[PDB]
């Protein structure tokens, strides 16, 4: 399995051409394969060492595929690396490069995020973020999402688990495993495991995803923030969620969440997609709530 050989000819030429101009030479990368830092659908994430244009040791995160059975898995994995190549926004994680050696899985090289994932960070009783800190994290995610939507990319997997915090406490949308280019169509329909509890009503029904269905997921992400990383609908099973939402039942107000912030969450979960605020409107509304909330804080958002 470490001896897997990828036939580049079986992949789309545009993708190989795309991977070619972001390729990291195998000599420039040290994967700390005995140091797992993240886990997802695709595989594991490892502590890594990148040697820059000169020779300075850059600390990084290395994504790898777990069990490579088919070429489609490789094609999907390389597509996520490609989607990230042109990202340039402080609230979006950038691509350092792709290492594709003679044997083994391709490696997606990413900048190392010191404090790890947003969900675990907010659940940690040593970090203890204030109500204002949590709002600030929400604002940062909204900004990143405004940028991704303006580039016509639909995330489809927005959750606190998929966001990371660097050394300066800057929140970044980090995982792009389910992300898809909308091109000009203003949507994405499944063709080829989805996170049900963060999905918009219309997406559970029609399998179609948009910026407005990402807005729904942002609302859930906001709820996770204010509850300090609690699972949504814990007493509702995955399979019953569609009926539960058609009946008009939503996630209830967290114990220390301001009234206008919960009002924003409810707007994100509006049954009619057109009615939901845009990410532009969310940035402005959350910015106003943040700046007018006078409570203790630490970080800069
Ligand atoms: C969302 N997933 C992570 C999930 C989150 O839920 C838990 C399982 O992994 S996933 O693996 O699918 N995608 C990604 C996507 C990008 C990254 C990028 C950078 C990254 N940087 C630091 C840390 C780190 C990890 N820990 N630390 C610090 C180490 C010292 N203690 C404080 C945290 C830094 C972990 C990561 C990652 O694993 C990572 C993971």
């Amino acid at each position: 399995q470490n001896t897997v050989h990828i036939d580049l000819s079986a992949l789309n030429p545009e993708l190989v051409q795309a991977v070619q101009h972001v390729v990291i030479g195998p000599s420039s990368l040290i994967v700390h394969f005995n140091e797992v830092i993240g886990r997802g659908h695709f595989g594991c994430v490892y502590h890594g060492t990148l040697l820059d244009n000169d020779g300075k040791k850059i600390h990084c995160a290395v994504k790898s595929l777990n069990r490579i059975t088919d070429i489609g898995e490789v094609s999907q994995f390389l597509t996520e690396g490609i989607i990230m190549k042109d990202f340039s926004h402080p609230n979006v994680l950038s691509l350092l490069g792709i290492c594709l050696r003679s044997e083994g899985s391709p490696l997606v090289v990413l900048p190392y995020m010191k404090h790890g994932d947003l969900r675990n960070f907010i659940r940690n009783e040593t970090h203890n973020p204030t109500v204002k800190d949590l709002i600030g994290f929400g604002l940062q995610v909204a900004k990143g999402m405004k940028y991704l939507a303006s580039k016509k990319f639909v995330h489809r997997d927005l959750a606190a688990r998929n966001c990371m915090l660097d050394e300066k406490f800057t929140v970044k949308v980090a995982d792009f495993g389910l992300a898809r280019d909308m091109y000009d169509k203003e949507y994405y329909s499944v063709h080829n495991k989805l996170p049900v509890k963060w999905m918009a009503l219309e997406s559970l029904q029609t399998q179609k995803f948009t910026t407005k269905s990402d807005v729904w997921s942002f609302g859930v992400l906001l709820w996770e923030l204010m509850t300090r990383g609690a699972p949504p609908y814990p007493d509702v099973n995955t399979f019953d969620i569609t009926v539960y939402l058609l009946q008009g039942r939503r996630l209830l107000q967290p114990e220390y969440c301001p009234d206008p912030l919960y009002e924003v969450m409810l707007k994100c979960w509006h049954p009619k997609a057109e009615m939901r605020p845009s990410f532009s409107e969310l940035v402005s509304r959350i910015s106003a709530i943040f700046s007018t909330f006078i409570g203790e804080h630490h970080h800069h958002h």
